[PDB]
C-alpha cells in the first residue's frame, strides 16, 4: 500500500544548494498529495520545513523551498548552513493516511577530515570462565560520521557475532562508534587470526591481536 523512497544520503560543502526529492510508487506526485517536509537533527525536536507542497511553515529560515519537480516532489536548501546538517523526512497522503520516506541524511562538512583512532580490547579474564568470549572494537574521532567494521579470521570475514553500533557525536563534533564480537570460550582459544578493520572514506585502517 503504497511506498515512498528518497535518497539515502547528500553530501556538501558550506554554502551549496542541495536539493532532496520525494518520490512515489502509485505514480505522480500532485499536490493532492499535500508533501510535507520534516527535519531531524540530533539532540533536537522534530521541525517542519514545508507543508502543502510548498506552503512553508513560519520561522524556518529563507534557504528551504518545497515544490514540484515533475512527477515528484522537491525540497531545495540554497545555501546550505552548518546546521543544516540532518536527517529530512517527506510525507505524503494517500487519501486516508500518510506515508513517510525513509529520510535523507544531508552532510554538510564542518571540519577536516579526520581518520579514525581504533583499539581492539581482548577478552576479559573472567569473560573465559562464563565459556564465552567478547572483544570489542572500539572507534572514535573520526569525520564524517560514516565507517564500515568487517572482522576477520583466518582470511575468513566473521558474518556471525558481530554487533555495531551507529556513530554517535561526542564533544568534539566528531563521531564515535563501537563493534563488538561474541564467540563462546573456546573460541579465543581456538583460532589465532582475529582481525578488525574499520573502513572509512575508502581507506582502511586495521587493528589485530592473537
Amino acid at each position: 500500500q503504497a511506498v515512498v523512497t528518497q535518497e539515502s544520503a547528500l553530501t556538501t560543502s558550506p554554502g551549496g544548494t542541495v536539493i532532496l526529492t520525494c518520490r512515489s510508487s502509485t505514480g505522480a506526485v500532485t499536490t493532492s498529495n499535500y508533501a510535507n517536509w520534516v527535519q531531524k537533527k540530533p539532540d533536537h525536536l522534530f521541525t517542519g520545513l514545508i507543508g502543502g507542497t510548498s506552503n512553508r511553515v513560519s520561522g524556518v529560515p529563507v534557504r528551504f523551498s518545497g515544490s514540484l519537480i515533475g512527477d515528484k516532489a522537491a525540497l531545495t536548501i540554497t545555501g546550505a548552513q552548518t546546521e543544516d546538517d540532518a536527517m529530512y523526512f517527506c510525507a505524503l497522503w494517500f487519501s486516508t493516511h500518510y506515508v513517510f520516506g525513509g529520510g535523507t541524511k544531508v552532510t554538510v562538512l564542518s571540519q577536516p577530515k579526520s581518520s579514525p583512532s581504533v583499539t581492539l580490547f581482548p577478552p576479559s579474564s573472567e569473560e573465559l570462565e562464563t565459556n564465552k568470549a567478547t572483544l570489542v572494537c572500539t572507534i572514535t574521532d573520526f569525520y564524517p560520521g560514516v565507517v564500515t567494521v568487517d572482522w576477520k579470521v583466518d582470511g575468513t570475514p566473521v558474518t556471525q557475532g558481530m554487533e555495531t553500533t551507529q556513530p554517535s557525536k561526542q564533544s568534539n563534533n566528531k563521531y564515535m562508534a563501537s563493534s563488538y564480537l561474541t564467540l563462546t570460550a573456546r573460541a579465543w582459544e581456538r583460532h589465532s587470526s582475529y582481525s578488525c578493520q574499520v573502513t572509512h572514506e575508502g581507506h582502511t585502517v586495521e587493528k589485530s591481536l592473537s
